[PDB]
């Protein structure tokens, strides 16, 4: 993968999420997921095109051709790159939540696109993934941590705009911004997360927020905790993770989830052939934990392709991932316009 920030880092995020959405759609909202299924429907990807992208990789399309078209973060174009999208192609899968939103943007009287998503769930927002799910080209497109922070939350809140939405977008493009520095420890990778997420959940909005629902005073600093502790644990079952981590829709149980995913399978295990790569390994390993298993290998396979580079997508895989050429294009335009 080379230098932080590479080019093949960039290609090989992008190309990550790619996977994870497309390979991760067969098994979406399943309860249970058998690894050999897992491990026989990936055989099916070797020796085009055949695997439709869902509304992650939508909606994440969307965010890098709006940060390519205005060089910078416009919530104006980026809510109508979001609305319009789906209005061409409403099939790819989208909640009737975030329906909503779009019908709201769509229409051209709407003059505050941040408005919409504030009105969900009785003025809360939704606490959902689909902010995090589409976030990281925020990570491409900025390299400091704090721009990072500032508009994976503005990007987030045209959708999700409960903090407990909005800071798992922070999480996942946190995560990604890591991974495109290389080589790390898992104990530092999760350390640093866990740092970032403290100051925020110090904010008085994000503690009632919580309060609210009942959760623990800073929800992803506990979870980011938890995850510690399982990387500590002997012979964690899949049903463990799921069980402490959750395999759901919400940001809460899903963004956590994915970066434990990247963290555990950074080392071999005996349960995947050795055969599989780093990257093949996560995406295998996040899918067989069942549930939202779309997103969630979507967002470990981001930060999976960010660490580990192009030179680990295998191109039989993506080969087989419906616009997997767009979506190197828009990785290497990213790359040219941020990264020069
Ligand atoms: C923030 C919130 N709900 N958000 C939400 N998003 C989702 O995707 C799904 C659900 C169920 N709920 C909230 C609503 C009412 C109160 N009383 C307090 C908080
Ligand atoms: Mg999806």
């Amino acid at each position: 993968a080379g230098a932080a920030r590479s080019l093949s880092r960039f290609r090989g995020c992008l190309a990550g999420a790619l996977l994870g959405d497309c390979v991760g759609s067969f098994y979406e909202a399943h309860d249970t997921v058998d690894l050999t299924s897992v491990l026989r429907h990936v055989q099916s990807l070797e020796p085009t095109e055949a695997l439709y992208y869902t509304d992650d990789t939508a909606m994440a399309r969307a965010l890098v051709q709006s940060l390519l078209a205005k060089e910078a973060f416009d919530e104006v174009d980026m809510a109508h790159r979001f609305a319009q999208e789906y209005k061409k192609d409403p099939d790819r899968g989208y909640g009737a939540g975030v329906v909503t939103v779009f019908k709201k943007l769509l229409n051209p009287k709407c003059r505050d696109v941040f408005e919409p998503a504030r009105a969900q769930f009785n003025g809360k927002g939704s606490y959902g993934n689909g902010g995090a799910m589409r976030v990281a080209g925020i990570s491409l497109a900025y390299s400091s941590v704090q721009d990072v922070q500032k508009f994976a939350r503005l990007s987030a809140q045209l959708t999700h705009a409960s903090s407990l939405g909005y800071n798992g977008a922070i999480l996942q493009a946190l995560a990604v911004h890591l991974a495109l520095q290389g080589e790390s420890s898992s104990e530092h990778f999760l350390k640093q997360l866990l740092g970032h997420m403290e100051d925020l959940e110090g904010d008085a909005q994000s503690v009632l927020d919580a309060r609210e629902l009942g959760m623990e005073e800073r929800p992803y600093s506990s979870r980011l905790k938890k995850i510690g502790e399982l990387l500590d644990q002997a012979s964690v079952t899949r049903e463990e993770v799921v069980s402490e981590l959750g395999n759901g829709i919400a940001a809460f149980e899903s963004v956590p989830t994915a970066i434990y995913c990247f963290l555990r399978c950074m080392e071999p295990d005996p349960e995947i052939p050795s055969a599989f790569n780093s990257l093949q390994r996560t995406l295998i390993y996040s899918i067989s934990l069942g549930g939202d298993t779309d997103t969630i290998a979507t967002m470990a396979g981001a930060i999976a392709g960010a660490y580990y580079g192009m030179d680990q997508v295998p191109e039989s895989w993506q080969q087989s991932c419906e616009g997997y050429e767009e979506t190197d294009i828009l990785a290497q335009s990213l790359h040219r316009v941020f990264q020069k």
